[PDB]
């Protein structure tokens, strides 16, 4: 349950940061959906385990494409703040 | 490809009439979210801050029902209790709250920077 | 990662590809050029979340059950937001660009 440091972290910096509303309303957000998007994952292979344990096509399936779900999520987080504090910084 | 737009496109109609029979609290909601998209639409704000407005609830939605969607397969299952059963709805239920906060929260924010 | 060689995920895919690269390429502010991207980002998203769920239900079975259909146009009803909220973003930000 680490993954709730790295949030509270990054609002920490957030607000740390000498930034607009708008600028730390998208980097706080870009965390949050992060949240969301692991939480909703980890729902579906709750789903998953609950119809059997053994292997199955979809089964396999499902848990991937959740999982690309929250890399994208994150690849989406990494850019924004990239983005942003380049943009403060610059 | 022009044939599988209008399919989902079908689909995805079915799922909004469906929520919406069913369930008050999700009318309700939806009722919350169309004025949220109207006070924003018609706000003098600048367009980035319209786009957060408009995103942060539109977002409710999604994940509405996206966990509609999972409580539909878990119920599809088995309305007997069973410990994941409860875990995926719990899951489920938490990125629905997180979600209507940073919404909420949102408005707070960018509104307050709005007005004083 | 066998389901990104379907052509239904490569199209898909490849829109929000695009996006992305342009948005990339476009003179805007940064928070312009973060919301641009991140909502076609969602796009993916949302359509990834809504072919997870439709994995589960065939994983259950191929016999139909009311629920199984509501499931999935939930998660269709889903990825439609989504998309209008991408065309919203781009189309607010986009025309005060002119
Ligand atoms: C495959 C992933 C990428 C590779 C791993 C990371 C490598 C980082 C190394 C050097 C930093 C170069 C300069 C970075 C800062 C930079 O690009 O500044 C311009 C402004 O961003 C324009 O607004
Ligand atoms: C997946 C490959 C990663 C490869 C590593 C780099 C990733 C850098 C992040 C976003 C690029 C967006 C476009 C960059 C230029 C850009 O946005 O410049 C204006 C800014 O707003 C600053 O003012």
């Amino acid at each position: 349950r680490q993954e709730g440091v790295a949030v509270l972290l990054c609002v920490v910096i957030a607000a740390w940061l000498d930034v607009d509303a708008v600028t730390r309303v998208l980097l706080i957000s870009s965390v949050m959906l992060v949240m969301i998007v692991e939480l909703l994952n980890s729902a579906i292979e709750a789903v998953v385990d609950r119809i059997g344990s053994e292997y199955h096509e979809l089964s396999g399936r499902a848990k991937d494409l959740g999982s690309a779900a929250v890399l994208i999520a994150i690849i989406d987080a990494v850019i924004t703040w990239a983005i942003l504090l380049w943009s403060h910084f610059g």
